[PDB]
């Protein structure tokens, strides 16, 4: 429980605000940083990049992503949720309002919903945290009705500037930690990252096959 | 005490003919596959992808790469060597006789040599081990005079089919382990991979800066 050597190493590496937790491997800690998950030996000497896999069972399990799912769920109050009336599936989408495929996706929201697919958005500026995309998405996420603000944004209408204590930079960072490198990126209940756009029909097909629904 | 737990894991993951070596981390083994390096716990339970860094010093060291450099040097007798008469630098080049840039490089061999740069070749068919590029380069490397056969092949001469005691499968696999994305790919004495072509003048400047010639 003395993460001092690791912290000293992180300082020399100039990594700040990293979260150091144990890993399933003895003598190695899970280090979650703003640009990825690291695995570092307790002595501070050795460093591997994520993800960590558990290949003990019949099928490999992505340990790192299972851990990140809990980080994903602590953001639920910051999600813009488009709920399907009768809900068969729930996906979490990292989206960028400036992205043509994210637009294409969003334009069909009523169709995804009609097919039982609930969509939950987190902000992910492809061009990073200092982009206009980031600022405009910050305003959207600060509105009392995020859904309306998001809809109007996607309809190209002007975005009123707003700021509040909600920090969507944490959304971007979680996305980087999941290994996401573009939008839209789908997070399944089961932990899998599915890059890229899929229309309502393809999405449902993929979800019914890969995403167990006990129902 | 043996590698049975790891090997059983390698079997489940359909990883054939891997080589299990030590690692600096207790309870972790370096596993060299045909496609790269893996780090796997002794119990076969966990798996991390390389590269492994040693970050104990003033500067990070890529431990994985230092291990691949050891295999690189083990292939020195398999290299086609164009030695500079007054040697100041030595580079190792993964090359494909079908690659326009490797040809552009190879045509200037006298100019690299005159600048004191010795070039050593390993074969890297971009189209894999089942391609015609593999057959021709296997043929080249099998000749009593690899240098002449390589020259004549770059002069677009018909390469006579030829076999011997070895093929070039190990060259390709090493290149893949280094993570090489295309040709030519340059390996420095210091383990660094420098992708792509550089003319003799740019090459020398690059070496004099990054690869101290202590002599
Ligand atoms: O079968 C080739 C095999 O032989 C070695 C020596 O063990 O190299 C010799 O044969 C080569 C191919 O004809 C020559 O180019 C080389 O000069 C000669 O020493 C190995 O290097 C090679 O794998």
């Amino acid at each position: 429980a003395d993460d001092s050597a690791i912290q000293q190493t992180l300082k020399k590496l100039d990594i700040q605000q990293a979260d150091i937790q144990p890993s399933p491997i003895p003598g190695i800690s899970t280090v979650m940083t703003e640009s990825g998950v690291l695995y570092i030996s307790a002595d501070g000497k050795h460093l591997l990049q994520g993800p960590l896999y558990d290949v003990s069972g019949d099928q490999p399990i992505n340990v790192t992503n299972q851990a990140l799912l809990k980080k994903l769920e602590a953001l639920s109050s910051e999600m813009i949720v488009y709920k399907a009336p009768e809900e068969k599936h729930v996906i979490t989408v990292f989206t960028d309002i400036t992205c043509g495929y994210c637009r294409k996706l969003h334009e069909q929201m009523k169709d995804y919903n009609a097919l039982g697919i609930t969509v939950r958005y987190l902000a992910f500026p492809r061009q990073g945290l200092s982009s206009q995309a980031e600022k405009d998405m910050r305003s959207i996420w600060c509105m009392a009705d995020r859904n309306k603000a998001f809809d109007d944004a996607m309809k190209n209408n002007d975005i009123s500037p707003a700021t509040c204590k909600t920090d969507i930079s944490k959304h971007y960072q979680l996305g980087v930690q999941f290994g996401i490198q573009g939008t839209p990126a789908i997070v399944l209940q089961n932990g899998t990252i599915v890059p890229g756009y899929q229309g309502p029909k393809e999405m449902l097909q993929m979800l019914n096959a890969h995403q167990a629904s006990l129902k």
